[PDB]
């Protein structure tokens, strides 16, 4: 009974259905880039209690998001099930009802600088195998409902999909102060920022392996990131108290990271980067993210 | 790669996955009557290889004929897959891979037609418990695909899904002379009219109750049609030779009648009516319809 919630998941299965009757190769064409399917649905004295009457779903470069998610080790089948079988929980953004993906309404700008970055980003992809901190693009749509027209963007969860997370931080490293909201705080689990970090001695207990594989893989995304002229981004940080409410799927979980064998408590740290559409430049900005992630961990 | 076909496919699967998830009560509200669902989809640079990139469906009132399919005893799922796991053959009219369909090319007058005696149709299907020679009307379709738009409706096939026919008459018992075609019966199956009958001695060796029943019911159909100032309308006849190619489901092959036990040769008749939408006058046409088949029975 939110109209534009059950177009997405109608044209999600939609989608998924027709793909699974393409021929799949190995390779995407220019073409794919360029390519999208629309459907507009017409519902006249029918079919009232399910869907709208009229609705449209556009499907931006289908081929390019089935090639994305098998590289990322999604499956198409699964995919649908997880957006599908049940209606997606809000909060702005939705989270699959089994907390794999996150569903996050953007803008016809932001639409436009992913098609302006798309081709990049997919061969960012496959240079380092889906190995990445990146945010992992899985589906891009625009909805219509009489009158009202919104587009998302579907991500993998940076949290788990098991284990919860007690404790969040949104980091950018920033020289202008970051400190969280004391309406937010109220709320089961608050996002901390740079300072609630730095302040309450917050600490990422982790062997000297895991953190030189993570940084080494940050500082490629990182660069990568602001080589295309984007910032603004942060490093979304996720502890699991294992002592409250913890062995992970790294194939579900894939950001995911156990503590070192001295760690004062059992933890898990989830952690990637978020929010990179937007377009005090991009080159230092990156820099300055890469300074503040390094004296933290 | 008949374009057409392949909308029709995809259009009646949709149609039926749609369907699906709608709750069906055990009654039709008279803006059943008047519905209808439109689909558009554009394809840009995707997906070239099994769809067209543009093309429409509609689909006409498909809670009416939701209900008469379950009441001709078709289950919607059966009646997917008999439309889509693989394609409709043609010959002008096509025919069901599985043979248990015909899907005839109609008018928008047609159309127009069947949307005004749909209700009274519905309602005499109702009465007689769906046990009738009308055609069974089980889905009605608008085709698009760019620039041409083409109307069909499907019904239940006259003859045998299994048993094949080597003889087919076309009787309407007119005045004026009827008499089948030369080039026609170069055809492996030709379509014998009232002459090639009322000539070369035909009989229909069935027994005094199977004739009694189908005359009864006959009667009752063709009063109704003329009734809707219908006419023109024919009662197709096949005659399967067990002898060459002979027991029936008649669960399937519903139209099928076995021959009586001193029949010359072991014979299974099909026989309904056919063509019905078509608005010298009406009520005598039924009349000299019936007086005809009487005759030659
Ligand atoms: C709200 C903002 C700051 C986060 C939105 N965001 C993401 N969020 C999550 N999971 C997530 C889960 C939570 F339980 C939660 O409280 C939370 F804050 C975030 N995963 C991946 C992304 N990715 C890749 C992103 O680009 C953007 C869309
Ligand atoms: C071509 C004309 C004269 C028949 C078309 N027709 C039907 N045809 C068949 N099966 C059929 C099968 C054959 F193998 C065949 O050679 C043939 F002639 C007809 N069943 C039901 C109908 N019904 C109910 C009809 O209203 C109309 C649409």
């Amino acid at each position: 009974s939110d109209p534009l919630l059950s177009v997405l998941m109608w044209g999600v299965n939609h989608s998924i259905n027709e793909l699974s009757h393409v021929q799949i190769p190995v390779m995407l064409m220019p073409d794919d880039f360029k390519a999208y399917s629309k459907i507009k649905v017409d519902n006249h004295l029918f079919n009232k209690e399910n869907m709208p009457s009229h609705f449209k779903f556009k499907e931006y470069c289908p081929m390019v998001f089935r090639n994305l998610r098998e590289r990322f080790g999604i499956d198409d089948q699964d995919f649908q099930n997880s957006l599908t079988r049940s209606a997606p929980l809000p909060n702005r953004f939705h989270t699959s009802y089994d907390k794999r993906y996150i569903i996050k309404t953007i803008t016809s700008e932001d639409v436009a600088e992913m098609h302006n970055i798309l081709k990049k980003y997919h061969q960012y992809i496959v240079e380092c195998h889906g190995i990445t901190l990146l945010p992992q693009f899985l589906g891009m749509y625009r909805l219509n409902v009489d009158g009202v027209e919104i587009y998302v963007i579907v991500t993998r969860n940076v949290f788990s999909h098991r284990l919860s997370v007690y404790r969040k931080y949104d980091l950018k490293g920033s020289t202008v102060a970051r400190e969280a909201s004391d309406k937010e705080k109220a709320k089961e689990l608050p996002t901390l920022k740079d300072n609630d970090f730095i302040n309450e001695g917050q600490k990422i207990y982790i062997d000297d392996n895991n953190k030189k594989v993570f940084l080494e893989k940050l500082k490629k995304d990182v660069e990568f990131l602001a080589q295309l002229k984007l910032m603004d981004y942060s490093l979304l940080v996720g502890i699991h108290d294992v002592e409250r409410a913890g062995e992970f799927d790294p194939n579900i979980d894939v950001y995911g990271i156990k503590c070192h064998e001295n760690s004062p408590r059992k933890e898990v740290y989830f952690m990637a980067i978020i929010d990179i559409l937007t377009h005090v430049n991009p080159e230092q900005y990156s820099k300055r993210f890469l300074d503040f992630i390094g004296h933290i961990l």
